[PDB]
């Protein structure tokens, strides 16, 4: 199909009539569109639904937001991540399912869905790029979720196909965010990911006096996206990105940063003064995993990303000021 | 091993459900098991028995008859719907067979699942590395899913000390009896059959699309149920097995029709009509697997099971499927 482009001409105009749906919106990427979306008074009603508001792997359940609602709009960001492989495949691939069917059963505008940068093929050559998702398997490790995830994009296109059979105006895409942080995220040291962990390790050595400890050597290298940067390009693309392809949201690799840096960065905004040292007993994770941001920054080349050091001392601030309740 | 040391052996006590029952490779099974005068219960799901789709409707069976053994034949063939409808079903047959304590299943994948870009001849481990033609592909990955849920299950089972196998096989270009014989929607060789036979009964010519020259491995039915009943009773690895015949006994399409014509004793004339465009020359499986685990196993010669088709399609040809 060589008829449409990859953005549309003038951006979508977003009116009071519209109805946005946000699933997985209390987690770190939706709430960072919650404050975009209000930090830019974004137009339309939107909705962020969270585990309280219905079970989504239920088919009868998961219809009740969109008959409630009706929206415009959705944005599919939930995932199910009783640990068994079975149950990763199960529940994400019946969400999934029930989500985009809702979506095309009520004439969902544009609808976008969030991969990971962990589904890729697990023989790959650097760097990443969008069309190079289904190009053999996934790492065993997580491939009921990865699969899932590669289900999701397949279903996305089907229903494309459908869409244009029937004459239905019924778009579905997807983005690919890499390495978020910043406010909302998980702190759990045991069980979050690296950067907001290390946060947490920095703010109870600051407590108890101890020294922070890096667990590996300090030395690979990872392209760190900030969260309301994420959700800014994400905004993005529901407003101009046309295409059925994913799209990769992450910062350029001569933005990489290494774990040593990181971990000073969040010292220095913690004015940490005790000691940083790097357990080398730990065995250093994989040096580089570069994604590629090239298909974003053709079709965005004017995109401003927060520096990393003022995504840090944001992201610190809110984690002291909001301790109590963050997750841990 | 691949293999058990001692062979599984079913008693009266066991109760076997085969799913997608009623068909070509379903009756097959059932012949063989009638013949070789296999044990157990056998119950043979047809659309009657509930919509396998629903997981409560799919739950039925299982609480009814309370198998030991599961076969699981059944699939669909918008992409839409053939994603939602075989991912579904998939889903539920594989969880009730975990939830009521099966202890062994076999499902059934197809040689247009795997991918696109491949070396021939195709072999089992070549099954997940890459995507499959765009034409099919919601068939295609639905059936890759119903491959790795079985691995999954097997995990949760070791994990859990439950005794539940899942594994799969893989058949390739069956014919027999029971067969669709629908000269424009079924498969080239039963086609060509109802083809070959309106010709003799009509007075026309046998008119076979294309040249006649590309190739397949061609599966009898009673075969290709043996070897699946080999496979119940002896085969334990969650590896899929390739069932088809050797390349050394691939056929030309011309030589298929040849032997339906001669197999009709029909006297009139066979053309070729090379308009129609040939499909791919060659798309050989491998049989590597099958002949090192079970090298002593016979075939049908190709002549021998297309005069048994033959004679079954015009004994049956008011209830034959046309
Ligand atoms: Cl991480």
């Amino acid at each position: 199909h060589m008829a449409q482009r990859e953005v549309s001409d003038q951006p979508i105009t977003l009116t009071q009539d519209d109805v946005i749906l946000v699933t997985g919106g209390t987690g770190l990427f939706g709430k960072a569109v919650e404050h975009i979306v209000k930090k830019e008074q974004i137009k339309g009603k939107w909705v962020f639904l969270g585990s309280k508001d219905g079970d989504l792997r239920d088919a009868d359940a998961c219809k009740q937001p969109f008959e409630k609602y009706r929206p415009t709009y959705v944005i599919h960001l939930a995932a199910f991540v009783m640990n068994f492989k079975v149950s990763f495949w199960l529940d994400n691939v019946n969400m999934n399912n029930n989500i985009l069917t809702c979506c095309y059963d009520f004439g969902v505008k544009k609808t976008i869905s969030c991969l990971s940068t962990c589904v890729f093929p697990d023989k790959i050559e650097y760097p990443i790029t969008e069309e190079k998702l289904h190009e053999g398997p996934p790492h065993f490790s997580n491939n009921a979720y990865a699969y899932a995830k590669r289900m999701l994009d397949m279903l996305g296109r089907w229903y494309n196909e459908k869409a244009v059979n029937e004459g239905k105006s019924c778009l579905f895409t997807s983005v690919i965010p890499t390495n978020l942080f910043g406010p909302h995220d998980n702190f759990n040291v045991e069980a979050g990911h690296v950067l907001p962990g290390l946060m947490h390790k920095c703010y109870k050595a600051q407590q108890n006096g101890t020294d922070f400890v890096v667990f590996g050597s300090g030395k690979p290298l990872r392209q760190f996206l900030y969260s309301h940067d994420a959700a800014r390009m994400l905004l993005w693309t529901m407003f101009n990105y046309q295409s059925e392809e994913p799209i990769m949201l992450c910062v350029s690799e001569e933005d990489e940063k290494s774990i040593g840096q990181v971990a000073q960065t969040i010292k220095d905004a913690f004015n940490f003064t005790g000691n940083m040292v790097f357990d080398t007993s730990k065995a250093d994770g994989q040096y580089k995993k570069t994604s590629s941001n090239a298909k974003f920054l053709r079709l965005n080349p004017t995109f401003q990303y927060t520096p990393f050091e003022q995504a840090i001392k944001e992201t610190v601030q809110w984690f002291l000021e909001n301790y109590e309740t963050a997750r841990k």
